[PDB]
DNA sequence: CCTGGACGGAACCAGAATACTTTTGGTCTCCAGG
């Protein structure tokens, strides 16, 4: 690079040495970049004595009479010198259409992202943050926005830009080892600048591909905030054929002060006031350009902040005798791998056993990554280590003390940290959208940050790249430019078999001593791939029975608020009955379950909830049976016998849809073409990796689930089908003490279940479709309200 | 008031050497001295 050139007339140019706002991070600036592009003289504010000054090229910004036409006024110039008001002192006025100067072809978007802005900081209100609080109350806001896991900065910022889970965009932590590159990504170092780390298609690329020009989305750490704002405002003054339409501002605060003082320290007020001042400089500057009723502004955080101190550290050396032979990414999560990459003597089975339920109130839990809760979507990337530690909120994990023998000093230089499970309340962050395209004075329910990329594409007129948002689920944020979603097309249609076989046709080794109106409430699920399946009706339930898997894809039934739970008679404990509607060759068989000494079986519709002794015999049909480990039947039985009825009594009836999931390669997608790796011994009955249930009722619970007029209410889960209950440290006790807690950990979205099964639910309701897409992205988190 | 040392491996930051990732001292406050 020839740094002998000059940045004269090129400062922060958007197209030899460089003068853009990343040259410093690459060490490519022309020698006079600092002198010409980072002026600082006289600060960032006009004063009464500067009004009408003779222009002086040394000043950071100008208060001369010409600064308006040259677009380089201080952001407060009009207020101090021409009698105008600060944007924050003006009334809220609805913006029904964009009010943009001639030559603007579309409303610009400015993304204002803050680091470590916990959702509950908004409770400080206008006394601390008057500009932000006016954006929030005049625009559209969520009470919180859910980040992705791990709740660290780089995974979340790049999720914001791409709409992808970290396992898909590839930035799975702030530091990473990639065994194929054999290289390490680190915030310190040049390797992170290599494009091979960064997957997906971020918004600035989507924009350029479709004719929408982008400003920078990265800012060099040494460029002060006021200068970033003034640069964006100067870009917005460029001619129509050079001006960008999408911009990004980033602040590292208030993350650093949160680390030092903690989220509840009175010291948090000052960094929040400082951010608010920068927001006020932007809004005043836009008002000075006559763009304050033309630009869409998004104020968004990457994650929250939790109380974490030195008194709450677990050390792996208290569990493992050789912590020198492993590498640990520590803190609010744990990722473990061998010190020597691909070391053949690395034994994660011995490691995980020593880390499982070893101390009474142990403040982390180990997982092989395929056993993490599916809602984290944190497994399908070679940069994610197989061995993972989920750390309890407010705690850290560390590798080992330096000197195990030294005394208690009581010195701690930090009080906050982030990185925990993304459903923890302290990790939630902020979302505000203000402008012509967002709604006016509107509160919307919490939503996940993977959904934002689609919205930003809608605000710019862009077709999104394939991503993990559900396009249309945030239409209720927008006054216009909504996306019109359409139902996925159904690929397979069901057969409806009648009675076709005799009992005597079956040699399964088994022994035994208004259906749609009632049990399928929202239409049958569509099967979105080619397959042969049967729909089977019974008094108490309906099912879609797969000929390939030899079991239901789904089973649907409605349990009313007054339903009765009954016992299985002792003479029917082991009853299994051939189904005369379904061929012997497309049935499971009981011999395979006897021969398999690890596998038992359960039922998708529970016999416990049968409507009469006669109807109960339907529950023992071989077409209702599914393979289950004995340890898992403890969970599933408690769900069926205890929890379904409880939910029915609390929600005024429930509709339940349950079924198997196969995801042996842990990519979150229904698996296909020989990816299933386990079968019941000697048979072609595949073994599920998970079981799901979707539990729906009326949002207005004064109406019974089967007679619901308005919006629906849903909760769901994806339970891992494990041969032991090692995940639950007190599973040796009665199920009342651990099963429900386990289920809450594995809560899921209906959407997560659609990916994993290839089914599409809620196809026949009386609701608009965009409302159903919102319902399908809902996650019941079991957390108190923020 | 001044200097040095410890803090403790967990947070962030910004100096080095281990050499652009990895590792360490500092942070604030107290202790020891002059
Ligand atoms: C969340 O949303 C994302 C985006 O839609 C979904 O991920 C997509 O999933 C599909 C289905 O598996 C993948 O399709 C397959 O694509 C490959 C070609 O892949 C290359 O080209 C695409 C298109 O440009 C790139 O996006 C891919 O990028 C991956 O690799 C680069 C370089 O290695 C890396 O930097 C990226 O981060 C990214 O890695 C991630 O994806 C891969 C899987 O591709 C995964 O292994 C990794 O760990 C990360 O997760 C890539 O450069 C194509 O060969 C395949 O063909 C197969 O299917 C066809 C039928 O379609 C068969 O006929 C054929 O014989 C093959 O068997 C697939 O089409 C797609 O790559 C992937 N996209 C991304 C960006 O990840 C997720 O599934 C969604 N998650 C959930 C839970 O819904
Ligand atoms: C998983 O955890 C197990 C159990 O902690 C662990 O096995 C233990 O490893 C240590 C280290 O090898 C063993 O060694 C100890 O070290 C001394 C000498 O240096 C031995 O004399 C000790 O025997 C004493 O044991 C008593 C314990 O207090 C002493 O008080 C007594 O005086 C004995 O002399 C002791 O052996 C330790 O023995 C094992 N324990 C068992 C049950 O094996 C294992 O290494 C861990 N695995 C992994 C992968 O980390
Ligand atoms: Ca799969
Ligand atoms: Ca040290
Ligand atoms: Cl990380
Ligand atoms: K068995
Ligand atoms: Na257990
Ligand atoms: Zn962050
Ligand atoms: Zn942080």
């Amino acid at each position: 690079t020839n740094t002998s050139g000059s940045c004269k007339g090129r400062c922060f140019e958007l197209q030899d040495c460089r003068c853009d706002n990343l040259c410093k991070s690459y060490s490519s600036c022309c020698h006079d970049f600092d002198e010409l592009c980072l002026k600082t003289a006289r600060g960032w504010e006009c004063t009464k004595d500067r009004c009408g000054e003779v222009r002086n090229e040394e000043n950071a910004c100008h208060c001369s009479e010409d600064c308006l036409s040259r677009g380089d006024c201080c952001t407060n110039y009009q207020v101090v010198c021409k009698g105008e008001s600060h944007w924050v002192d003006d009334d809220c006025e609805e913006i029904r259409v964009p009010e943009c100067p001639a030559g603007f072809v579309r409303p610009p978007l400015i993304i204002f992202s803050v680091d470590g802005f916990r959702a509950s900081y908004m409770k400080k209100g206008s006394k601390v943050m008057p500009n932000i609080e006016k954006l929030r109350s005049c625009g559209t806001h969520a009470p919180y926005m859910r980040p992705v896991y791990p709740t660290k900065t780089f995974p979340n910022l790049y999720t914001l830009a791409t709409g992808l889970y970290p396992e898909s965009h590839g930035i799975v932590g702030n530091s990473m080892y990639d065994p194929v590159f054999d290289a390490t990504f680190h915030l310190r170092g040049r390797e992170k600048f290599n494009h091979r780390w960064w997957g997906g298609q971020p918004l600035w690329i989507t924009a350029t591909k479709q004719g929408v020009r982008a400003g920078t989305f990265f800012w060099s750490v040494s460029i002060p905030h006021e200068r970033r704002i003034l640069t964006i405002l100067q870009w917005l003054s460029l001619p129509d054929n050079e001006r960008p339409s999408v911009y990004a501002f980033y602040s590292e605060q208030p993350d650093f002060s949160g680390h030092k003082y903690g989220p509840f320290g009175p010291e948090m007020t000052n960094p929040l006031r400082e951010i608010d001042k920068t927001v006020g400089q932007l809004m005043d500057g836009l008002k000075q350009l006559k763009l304050h009723r033309c630009v869409n502004v998004i104020f968004v955080g990457d994650h929250g902040m939790e109380d974490v101190t030195c008194d709450r550290t677990e050390f792996l050396s208290n569990y493992l005798t050789n912590v020198d032979d492993i590498t640990l990414v520590p803190g609010t999560l744990g990722r473990i791998r061998p010190k020597i990459p691909n070391n053949l003597k690395y034994d994660p089975k011995a490691i995980i056993a020593n880390l499982t339920c070893k101390k009474p109130d142990q403040h982390f839990k180990p997982y092989m990554k395929q056993h993490l809760p599916k809602r984290l979507h944190y497994a399908n990337n070679r940069r994610i280590e197989d061995l993972h530690l989920l750390v309890e909120r407010r705690w850290h994990v560390a590798r080992k003390p330096l000197d195990v023998y030294k005394k208690p000093s009581g010195k701690c230089f930090f009080q906050g940290d982030h990185g925990f499970d993304n459903k923890v309340n302290s990790m939630q962050t902020v979302f505000v959208g203000y402008g012509p395209t967002f709604k006016y004075r509107t509160k919307v329910p919490p939503f996940e940050n993977i959904e934002l990329y689609n919205v930003m594409c809608d605000l710019l007129g862009l077709k999104p790249a394939p991503n993990n948002g559900t396009h249309g689920s945030l239409n209720h944020l927008l006054r216009t430019n909504t996306f019109r979603p359409t139902l996925p097309e159904e690929v397979s249609r069901p057969n409806y078999p009648g009675i076709m076989y005799l009992q005597s046709d079956f040699d399964l080794g088994c022994t035994c001593d208004s259906t749609e109106e009632r049990h399928l409430l929202y239409g049958r699920p569509a099967v979105l791939y080619r397959t042969s399946y049967d729909i089977l009706y019974h008094t108490d339930f309906e099912s879609g029975y797969s000929e390939i898997f030899l079991m239901p894809l789904w089973t649907s039934y409605t349990i009313s608020k007054q339903a009765e739970v009954s016992s299985i008679p002792e003479h029917l404990t082991n009853c299994v009955r051939p189904d005369v509607r379904v061929s012997p060759g497309f049935s499971q068989n009981c011999l395979a379950y006897k021969n398999d000494k690890q596998m038992s079986y359960g039922f998708l519709f529970p016999p416990y909830l049968s409507s009469s002794p006669e109807a109960k015999y339907d529950a023992f049909l071989v077409t209702n049976m599914v393979p289950m480990y004995p340890a898992f039947k403890r969970v599933w039985t408690y769900f069926q016998r205890v929890l379904v009825k409880k939910y029915a009594s609390e929600r005024n009836g429930v509709n339940v849809i349950s079924g198997p999931i196969f995801d042996y390669n842990y990519n979150g997608l229904r698996d296909i073409e020989d990816e299933i790796k386990q079968y019941v011994e000697g048979s072609s009955i595949p073994v599920p990796t998970h079981y799901y249930s979707i539990i729906t009722s009326c949002l207005d619970f004064t109406q019974p689930a089967d007679k619901c007029d308005g919006p629906l209410s849903v909760s769901s889960f994806i339970l891992p089908h494990r041969p032991d209950n090692d995940e639950s440290c007190n599973s040796s006790e009665d199920e009342s003490k651990w099963v429900e807690e386990l289920m809450k950990m594995h809560t899921a979205r209906v959407r997560d279940i659609e990916h994993l099964t290839g089914l599409d639910f809620y196809r026949k309701t009386s609701r608009s479709y965009s409302e159903i897409l919102t319902l399908k992205t809902y996650l019941h988190t079991y957390e108190s309200e923020i």
